[PDB]
């Protein structure tokens, strides 16, 4: 008995996933009270069932997170069998340590503790900001890479001796993995000091593919593209998995030298961003549906990591 | 070493409490990141200290709650000694059971579990919606009544043989307590059936004092006042502790037959409500400051329940 | 594999429930050692089974509670699958908060913690004193109302314009629910001050039905009946779910003006009470058997709340 | 701030301990409600204090145990600093394993879990039935031997080449320890087969000292004394720490060949037993008072194990 | 789906058990990294399976224990259904209490806590040093006696009026059980004082069977055999379950008066010990295989305790 | 009351730290039993004290880890006040996630859970392999960088326009931090594909400083030095914090082109490595002593992160 439930964060992605599983979303009233508190009621029998909840903890982050945890509590008190939280974008993942013992929280651990406390039995995410967040849980956590879809899109561009560039130092590992997958090309690294951007590697007369896990504001992405074009690069493409696009992202991307921005659909796009002519979206519904299928049928999940 | 910290929910109440304790609020940067996630940094040494956090979980409820739990986590990882959460208004307290085994959450228990998980050592609240929420925690919970302040204000009205009325059946116990405190007057009960309001008790030619724990939308309060005046009551006064005032509350209170609405300051008022000429606010800063003083000095807290 | 086990608190109710499920009680030796400590031995295979334990925590309360928790521990170490505690009367439910921060325990929370610690997976009760005790547990708790049986008995009395009266202020909500179920009649409230009883509502020349969750000593019930008859009421009937009947209850009920006392069978009656001519018992075995049937077969439990 | 509290199990022992500490027992109302549920109220400030609760879990075992756990919960919610449970006799200690995987509970572990759940910080006991019960807790457990007092009494008897006998096989280790302390005498062992008692060791023409941790019914003790006298022993003395004396113990001890029965005061004696002419009581109040003194002042507890 | 996995501690015993279950060991790479840290990889699907891990925590104890806990963590994160730890010899079982409140650990409790923390669901052991270690866990623990195999071997020796001797005082209970099983013979006890060995019981002209749970160094066993032969015993046989054989055990057994040493196979023997001509090994693979079979099929485990 | 205790892993480092704190190491017997199990006895009063345990979990890793956890359990049962584990090198830190959902453990989380279970209150480490391991704990974890000491040593070399090189992609962040501290020089990255080493950045005619967190076998370090010298680098220096030096490290470093290897003293060096002429050791005893001093006196720990 596989049952799918959705929040208000990613309803269209949940509908696409349900379509690919040839089922329909479970019936649950999830809204707000008059004063703004989350209201949840499960409107069908879930006793002993195998429940999947699809919801990203994207902006508005706190409302979406409260929605998810309140759904889990409601399902657990209604005697559900197993609850899997499908969280395509995991919010608060960038607050994952205390640098220099700064008096800051580790909020990703706080969220993992909340999810474990309400009774989640498994978590399925896409491209966690830090892979070590798998260890913040006691339950199995499956971190699925979005790189197959993005690489499939890259290979249909016919790039001229492309080079893979990471816009910052934190993305070097991911950029190297993408480069090894992309016909084993070269990689370059953007190094930022003091306000100048230093490029390590040769980009003269080559197509540049900027790869990142997310695009939050686009300031550093636009600056990296500007530096790459100033050092003589033909075309610049930006590939990311999570389209956060917060703050002044639309204006930054509009007045930029990037030829194409390609993102996945873990977060719904705004009308502001969708109006842009050079922003393209790929879908992860098939990959997530296959992962849900394998989890539900007790099959091996390692098959999801092939290109 | 008593240190006070405040969130963004009730900063002026926290400042008043700090003034009455002859100290100043601790220095902590509490704001938002670009995408809307809560940002917290404690900017002073708190090692081994006795920390009090003042913040209501009022609207926007989820942001305020996340702010509180993230502050507690940051303080606990910074080696604070004891953390007391002063929550003048406790949000989600109305979701306290599952009626008829409805597939709903018990969200007050979820919030209590979150607070216990991040490391709170004591909770101090004002007029919990259900007193049994004290049992949702393992830590001491002090539920302080706001009835001394409201009764002091009532006794300066010179009411003509007043009668204490509860606007619904859930408030009968509180209304009876207020009536016994108010020179041992009579009490009447509003009974609602089907859309008509039935009044049990005699209100003909008497001043009526409606007492409630909160005013959320004011619809039932205005209806009760209308019924009381239709059964021949001279003047109607509304007394409450928590001024939620959500939805259409301002228009409901403007076009109403209530002579005076008196509330406490557990939730800041909007400009919409503050423009109203017949809404008056009492302060709880002295009572909360005395409670904090007694907790900090290891004195008996039972002295707080005298009129 | 549904297996029923019984303690020494309510053996005849357990036998009736087993009869209605067309099974027999499981074989377990549950007694005392020489010095009075509880002795338990499960005398059949329970590995992987779906176990229901039927036992009220009624007087002697502590022995019955220890019996229940020791049974649960014995079954859990014998590799039982799922353990449901059917507790028709939940003892210690009246100690559910600390009024005015009195240095008292919250013993209902203590008992819930004990039950959760030994390994109970679900609780099924009848008419909890406070519904918020559902939140004292992490496991599902089904609070089943006894009002269908009592209302069925009420409707066979042919009352003359009956009015529903709550003997105290704590029972107003339940009395209102019963009144709305009883052809939508009126309700009156007994208000006690200082030693006099004040009645809010008109009872002149009407049949009065006193409704309560329990009858502990009968002092307040007899006083309320006396006041109702003094204000000119034709007949007084007392309806309750839990027949505790402690202290001087038999003498109070014998020298009283109540025409009929009707109770359920969550607690066995003594010979003292059974000798009384105007005390009648209704059975809850059918309702509890249906609830157990629905829990065992993973059906919806919401069907149990219809009249 | 050392505060002593007592239950209703061992009030005179608690008073003696308080006398030896030159303090007085703390003021707390500990009784029963009308229906038999435990009632507790702490009538003094205990905030931040160092609390000791003196109560044996002796017969009636379940009432005493519930009294203790309810006291601990009340003190913990009243913000006590540290709670030490002084349990001179630990009930349910004989149910400490499952022999041959019998479907029985391990009730000593259940009681340890209850005590840990309510918030006990340290346990102090006398002559635990199994020393491994120390490992049933997470908190420090100090198991103090009563053998110094009993050995002091033995050495004032002027025994004629005494031999130390264990009435069963479970007491051989304790009997050997006593024998090594008693001028390094010999030891004999009572072996019971099938209904006959086999004695291993020579007892012809010697004084026999039977040593045990407890005397529950006295049947095996009287049988062992009978066998020892039949194999030609001059005088038989019985020494034990815990005087349970359940069932037919008084008649067994009256019609027995034992010259003297000496016990400690961990359990109050009945009038039935106190009427016996050959039963003598030693006091442990000094030893327990010294242990409490050392725990309170953060001194080494190893000094308590010298003769 | 029963799956067997083995560590590096007892691979041949695991292979024998797998042979008797007519299955094969599961495929898992369990070794060491370059620096000596344990490396584990499960090389087959275990989702929802019923997993048994066979590994003794014998010398090198800490490596074997870490191997076991790391395997359990790997299997739990791979979504295994139920994990049973089959630990034929349980290391650290001799550190089971704090005698005289010595500042020592209770390491058996530490190991039980580690096993419970990684997610073990059941433990199956052979001849625990202290049976109360069953209470150190929350999960079912089945302590299976090795006495059937040893008694079967004893009865094929044709002993001349044998007497069962325990080499120390801690083994008296086990020696008595063996004696009652061995045609209800007599038992004698070795008592050690100061450096001399005192024998309680008559051994003149009888065959002596020394029975113990383990043989660690053999010093006390050889001394007991020497004393027994000095008091005129014909032949001395040593029977034990766990062949630890540490330190100078081989030289002690070589220069000893023991005619035969018979042990089980819970710990692999060294070449040093296997070279000895009078050391014989019995197998427990059949008994453990039957226990695993009964656990897997949800049958009663009490059938394992018959001779 | 600050008390220092040491294991057998890093006794000389512990002695140096004790010397810099002008105290002496606490008296505790920490060794092995005959069969190889860890033996611990605390030989002084620690009641209420502030205890620091200094021990790296270096090779033999499992013995050292068991030593640490057993010490913590012994101290916690002896009523210690606060226990801080000073672990200069944290073993198992490289097993921090499951790549591609490989059926592997997260052993760093297992070790963190063990430490939290025995009762550690704070952890102090040096240069954790992954900083996110701070989130594997609930307690404060202070990750102190060793870069001040190494940078002080670097600045006394008089390098000719040095360039900072990371031997692999996982060390790029640390290499960049070191480069920014080292007069804001340039950085180069070693990229390994397929067996060839690709260098991103210009190293022609410059001094190269290889920086890493650890040196396990030295194979990749020697290969990186060889590649750097083949692309025309004057001198190559290797700087690391943790000198693991496992496997064939001594032969790799002997037959290498590295001019100097400088490491800290978190792990004792072998005689094999100490015989090498171009391996130099720096001490961290002063920095760790200052950190312990600040923790003990409740001072801010942020002062430890300045150069
Ligand atoms: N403001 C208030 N003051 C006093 N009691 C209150 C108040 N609000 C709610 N209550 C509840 O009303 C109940 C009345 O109990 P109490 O005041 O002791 O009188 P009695 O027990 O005689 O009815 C208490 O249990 C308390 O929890
Ligand atoms: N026997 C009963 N039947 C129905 N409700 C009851 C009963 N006893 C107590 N109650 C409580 O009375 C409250 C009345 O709510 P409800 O019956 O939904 O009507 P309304 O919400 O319109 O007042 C419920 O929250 C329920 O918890
Ligand atoms: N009253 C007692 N005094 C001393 N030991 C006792 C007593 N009762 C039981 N014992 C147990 O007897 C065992 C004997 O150990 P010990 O007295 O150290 O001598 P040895 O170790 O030489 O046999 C101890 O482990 C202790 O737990
Ligand atoms: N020795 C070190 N000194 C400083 N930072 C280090 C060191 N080793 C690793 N790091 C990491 O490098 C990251 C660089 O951040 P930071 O030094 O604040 O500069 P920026 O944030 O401008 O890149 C930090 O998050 C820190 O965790
Ligand atoms: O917020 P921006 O820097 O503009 O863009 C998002 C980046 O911030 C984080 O490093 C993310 O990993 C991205 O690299
Ligand atoms: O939301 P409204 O009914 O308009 O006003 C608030 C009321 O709703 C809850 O019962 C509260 O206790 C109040 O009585
Ligand atoms: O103990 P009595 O007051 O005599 O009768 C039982 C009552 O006490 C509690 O309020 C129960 O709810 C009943 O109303
Ligand atoms: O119950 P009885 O056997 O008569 O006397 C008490 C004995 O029962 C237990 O073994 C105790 O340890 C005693 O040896
Ligand atoms: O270590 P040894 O004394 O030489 O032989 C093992 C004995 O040590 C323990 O008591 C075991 O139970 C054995 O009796
Ligand atoms: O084991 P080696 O690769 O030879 O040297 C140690 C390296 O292995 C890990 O990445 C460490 O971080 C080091 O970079
Ligand atoms: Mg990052
Ligand atoms: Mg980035
Ligand atoms: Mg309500
Ligand atoms: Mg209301
Ligand atoms: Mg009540
Ligand atoms: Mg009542
Ligand atoms: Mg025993
Ligand atoms: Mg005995
Ligand atoms: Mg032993
Ligand atoms: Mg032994
Ligand atoms: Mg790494
Ligand atoms: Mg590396």
């Amino acid at each position: 008995d596989m049952k799918l439930f959705a929040g208000n964060a990613t309803p269209e992605l949940a509908q696409r996933i349900a379509n690919r599983l040839y089922t329909s979303l479970g019936d649950a009233a999830v809204g707000r009270f008059s004063d703004g508190e989350v209201s949840v009621q499960i409107n069908e029998n879930v006793r002993g069932g195998d429940i999947f909840i699809i919801q990203s903890t994207c902006a508005p982050t706190n409302d979406n997170l409260m929605e998810l945890v309140v759904m889990v509590d409601a399902l657990r008190r209604a005697s559900a069998g197993r609850i899997t939280a499908v969280i395509p974008y995991f919010g608060y993942a960038r607050q994952d340590r205390r640098v220099r013992s700064a008096r800051v929280p580790i909020t990703a651990k706080v969220v993992a503790d909340f999810l474990s406390s309400v009774g989640v039995d498994r978590v399925l995410t896409v491209d966690l900001h830090a892979e070590q967040i798998q260890g913040f849980f006691d339950v199995p956590v499956d971190n699925v890479f979005g790189s197959p879809i993005l690489l499939e899109d890259m290979l249909q561009l016919n790039l001229d001796n492309p080079i893979v560039v990471s816009p910052d130092i934190g993305g070097v590992v991911r950029a190297r993995a993408i480069a090894k997958l992309l016909n084993d090309t070269d990689m370059a690294i953007i190094d930022k000091r003091r306000q100048v951007m230093h490029i390590i590697g040769d980009v003269a007369g080559r197509d540049c593919v900027l790869v990142d896990d997310m695009i939050d504001t686009g300031g550093t992405l636009c600056k990296a593209a500007e530096a790459l074009k100033e050092r003589g690069a033909k075309r610049v493409f930006a590939y990311a998995t999570h389209p956060i696009f917060s703050g002044n992202a639309a204006n930054n991307l509009r007045n930029s030298v990037i030829d194409e921005v390609v993102v996945c659909d873990t977060i719904p796009l705004s009308d502001e961003i969708k109006s842009l002519p050079n922003v393209r979206t790929l879908t992860l519904s098939g990959m997530l549906a296959e992962a849900i299928r394998r989890i539900s049928n007790e099959e091996s999940i390692s098959a999801m990591f092939e290109h």
